[PDB]
């Protein structure tokens, strides 16, 4: 068995086709097992309709999830990614550092 804590990166990307589109991304990488809970948050609020949850694996025991959705960030909110994984005794919340 192997378990690997996800690396969690939260970042925004504008698809080059539409600069006004902005995706909040939670890239959860390298984890195993694949069981995982990933949410994008705005303040504590789960962003419900995350358009993309792209899971892949490299090696059988390394999973990668790009969990991203269009958003329109306000300065008035914090955006984060919350990951639960067995390796994470507490939900890991990684804030988007937009600047």
């Amino acid at each position: 068995m192997i378990q690997r804590t996800p690396k969690i990166q939260v970042y925004s990307r504008h698809p080059a086709e539409n600069g006004k589109s902005n995706f909040l991304n939670c890239y959860v990488s390298g984890f195993h097992p694949s069981d995982i809970e990933v949410d994008l948050l705005k303040n504590g609020e789960r962003i419900e309709k995350v358009e993309h949850s792209d899971l892949s694996f490299s090696k059988d025991w390394s999973f990668y999830l790009l969990y991203y959705t269009e958003f329109t960030p306000t300065e008035k909110k914090e955006y984060a990614c919350r990951v639960n994984h067995v390796t994470l005794s507490q939900p890991k919340i990684v804030k988007w550092d937009r600047d």
